[PDB]
DNA sequence: GTGCCTGGAGACTAGGGAGTAATCCCCTTGGCGGTTAAAACGCGGGGGACAGCGCGTACGTGCGTTTAAGCGGTGCTAGAGCTGTCTACGACCAATTGAGCGGCCTCGGCACCGGGATTCTCGA
């Protein structure tokens, strides 16, 4: 069952990622650089819309990565180089 | 469907950009020779690309379990507008000055060029 998956996601054009716990997340990482911020819950799910574009974006093009190495399995220097282009 | 508040539409008068005369004029585009360092043809090769095998392991997949966690309510709480009211507050045209450009003249290490001392050959 490898295809099931791949078209079941795709076309649901919904998102998949938490809310609850990236706001705990978001909260984190104010307290982390700010003094408590209150957040309006479009801007957590933009940013969660942005993370997971930045993230498809990262695995589309470590895909190709992938089997460029004459490999399936992606590795952790796969995360390292798809950097280079990216910026 | 129904609707009232307000940006949209628009002509008249100062008032500042447009492209057509005008002319330098500097940069460029085009070609002739040379000479030379780089581009091209070829040839043996060997070191690196590539197919295949050994393997083992770790994730594909499935199952018991917990584990937050999601959907719905609602008060608690504390942060976002809007109209008054008053203060600052940055610009407009003009005399005076200024300070960085147009074109000029002075240094100074780098590469080329000649002597003092040293070494090599012959002569005395």
């Amino acid at each position: 069952l490898a295809l099931y998956e791949i078209r079941k996601y795709q076309r649901s054009t919904d998102l998949l990622i938490s809310k609850i716990p990236f706001a705990r997340l978001v909260k984190e990482v104010t307290d982390e650089f700010t003094q408590d911020l209150r957040w309006q819950s479009m801007a957590i799910m933009a940013l969660q819309e942005a993370s997971e574009a930045y993230l498809v974006g990262l695995l589309e093009h470590t895909n190709l990565l992938a089997l460029h190495a004459k490999r399936i399995t992606i590795m952790k220097k796969d995360m390292q180089l798809a950097r280079r282009i990216r910026g």
